[PDB]
């Protein structure tokens, strides 16, 4: 039965169990993962509204100084580029990405999308022809199995993960791991089927719009936004589009029970429907640089294209 | 069928017989790079371009004897493994060579039958492709996608005119988008016949997705020997970027007023949906790392055209 969301935990909304998984409002945790920083600021005036508590550690600035300034004074060169690439009324999937030279944190990756009248700003630290060779490999795959096989090994060879899996959905939302490149000693997941209440209904929806989510350390503690609610509206901040969005404690409990430390999955969208995920497991905590994650963001599109062209020939 | 080429006593290509030219076998390359062909198993350089001495910085006839084991020691193992016998000619492998004379060279390699083809170009030593990608995806229709695709590629490439050339069902075409430098004629809106791209070109351009012409006034640099030592036949160059352009098509681009032309094939459902056309008024060699982004934007747009045209239909 599809039911609507609870309030979050910070708006008096109940604690989650296995009975009511589909009612968690995962899109509004009011908190980011600690490996980066996140501001939200005004769409038009550039007024810095909220920030993650740890934004000082990362930006080498105090909140009182930060929040008492505009994005014009803070990001003088970037601000017009933000305005130009993210005009008003544009979709929240659209991101503008840039590099900074921040004196305290070194080179900083700035990712920015708009959510109504709210520019969400992310900050991460950031540090030869392997994707091109990967591109032509996938295309010259003879069939959907050799496509799936090369994608998973390519993805592993680029990223360095313990278990990379291409996971495919079925018509009734049941899934099954169709290919994997794994670490030597790890027990296979190849050909396991998994029930429909594993990736729940509110999750699969969000995963069709935004095509890359991750979890760095399944033992880390969510860094909360400050203030937790959006001053514009006095309502939760839509952090569904943010990659720094903290992962749910239901999900973190699960991954710890498997001996997993880090997780990454690229979505594969065919016909505007979630065809499958390129999931990645790691036994230790593992942060992937944003510039390297851009390579995987590309592979998701590339694979989504070939997935279709392969299935056209299977008929 | 095709005629014999000019170098094997074939007829000259008038506008009458404009669909029987063997475009894939010109027996020559463009002067801004260097082509070597090599045997699959042994690795002996069977044929080279006459300008090879320039870019490879070696003597002319000394390279004919040597093997790719001796020449490219580190990459030679990778070429065999990455281009296995039986693979399609569309599968390319690429790497960067650090040569002693020419400096950073760009090696691109693909296999055809028993023979490998090795293309050497000069090459250089960031978030615009990511921003473009999302700019294509948030585009709310086909026309709004078409403007963003052309305007993207121009700002990346610095070309004087970037067009998007959509194909009607009977090989007729139309320009549905066109970013361009100020003070040029507008080809936005105009349609053109199906004689323009012949039957062989259209078929070849579905399999192979990027060609160019860096200089429309330069001369082709022939292969030596012209024919393939194995087969004593024409060397299939129809998957090489350094391949020379049909002399009709250069003679055309001069009458237009173009020094350098490039294109990217947008393929939807096995068929050729359209091309991304780039014109420059002057000669312009686009370097391999920048060209890679354009091939990338081809697949992206090929994907996005399918999503958008579903919303129309
Ligand atoms: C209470 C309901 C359930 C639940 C909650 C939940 N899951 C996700 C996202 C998931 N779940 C995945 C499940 C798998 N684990 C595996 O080992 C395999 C197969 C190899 C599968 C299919 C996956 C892959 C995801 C996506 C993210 C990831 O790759 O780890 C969420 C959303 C998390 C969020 O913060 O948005 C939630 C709330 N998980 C259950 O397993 C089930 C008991
Ligand atoms: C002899 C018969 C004809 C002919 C031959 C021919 N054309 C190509 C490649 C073409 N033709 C194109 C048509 C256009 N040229 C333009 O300037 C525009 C305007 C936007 C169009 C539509 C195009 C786009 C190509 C691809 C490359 C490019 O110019 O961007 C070939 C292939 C040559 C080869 O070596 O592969 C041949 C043989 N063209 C005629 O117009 C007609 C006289």
């Amino acid at each position: 039965d599809p039911l609507p969301f609870f309030p979050p935990l910070y708006l008096g909304g109940p604690e989650i169990t296995t009975e009511n998984c589909e009612r968690e409002p995962i899109h509004i945790p009011g908190s980011i993962q600690p490996h980066g920083a996140l501001l939200t600021a005004d769409g038009h005036s550039g007024e810095v509204l909220q920030m993650s508590l740890n934004a000082a550690t990362f930006l080498g600035q105090e909140p009182t100084v930060l929040r008492g300034q505009t994005l014009a004074a803070l990001l003088p060169e970037q601000w017009p580029a933000l305005q130009a690439a993210l005009p008003p009324g544009c979709p929240d999937a659209l991101q503008y990405r840039a590099t900074l030279d921040w004196p305290a944190a070194g080179h900083l990756s700035l990712t920015v999308h708009r959510v109504g009248e709210l520019l969400i700003l992310e900050f991460e630290p950031t540090e030869p022809h392997a994707l091109r060779n990967a591109m032509f490999a996938l295309e010259s795959a003879p069939n959907l199995r050799a496509l799936a096989e090369v994608a998973t090994q390519t993805v592993r060879e680029l990223t360095g993960f313990d278990r990379v899996m291409l996971y495919k959905f079925a018509p009734d939302a049941t899934g099954e791991v169709i290919a994997e490149a794994r670490r030597e000693g790890l027990h296979a997941f190849l050909g396991h089927r998994f029930p429909a209440s594993d990736i729940p209904a509110q999750a699969r929806a969000l995963y069709t719009r935004h095509l890359l989510r991750l979890t760095a350390d399944t033992r880390a503690a969510a860094v909360p936004l400050d203030p937790v609610l959006n001053p514009q509206t006095n309502a939760p901040t839509p952090l569904g589009g943010a990659v720094l969005r903290a992962t749910s404690p239901m999900h973190m409990q699960y991954l710890r029970n498997m001996g997993v430390g880090s997780s990454l999955s690229v979505s594969v969208v065919v016909g505007g429907q979630l065809w499958g995920l390129i999931a990645c497991h790691h036994q230790t905590p593992y942060v992937l640089p944003p510039d390297l994650r851009t390579t995987l963001e590309y592979l998701g599109r590339l694979l989504s294209l070939q997935v279709q062209v392969k299935e056209a020939l299977e008929h």
